[PDB]
């Protein structure tokens, strides 16, 4: 039906915000300290020298595990 | 359709995953260092001593901002 479509838009945009902001291909599962954005995987993470949402200095990078995942 | 009712599952069980482990009410917006595990809501994490799922030395709460939120 027309919902069958528009819950399979709900269930992509909510799959695609658990995707790195940054490569689009891997989930996310690192977050930028001391700022807290959580919006990378490990691989970008490890590249970025400020944080891509809020231009904090990245001071450490901390693996999360998440129940999502 | 049935496939409308699949997809309803699904989401619900993916909106569920983001609920904190201890109260089932608030989002999951806190992850327990240096462990990484991210299963709780701030108030739920604040007094935990050691991991509920690891049972890790908690040194400290870092808050995560993710994009689910
Ligand atoms: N000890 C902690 O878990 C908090 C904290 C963490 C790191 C830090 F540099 C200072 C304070 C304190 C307040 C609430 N939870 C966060
Ligand atoms: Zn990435
Ligand atoms: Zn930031
Ligand atoms: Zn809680
Ligand atoms: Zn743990």
């Amino acid at each position: 039906s027309q919902q069958t479509r528009v819950l399979q838009e709900k269930l992509r945009k909510l799959k695609e915000a658990m995707l790195c902001m940054v490569c689009c291909e891997e989930e996310i599962n690192s977050t930028f300290c001391p700022c807290g954005h959580t919006v990378c995987c490990e691989s970008c993470a490890a590249q970025l020298q400020s944080c891509p949402v809020c231009r904090s200095r990245v001071e450490h990078v901390q693996h999360v595990y998440l129940p999502t995942h």
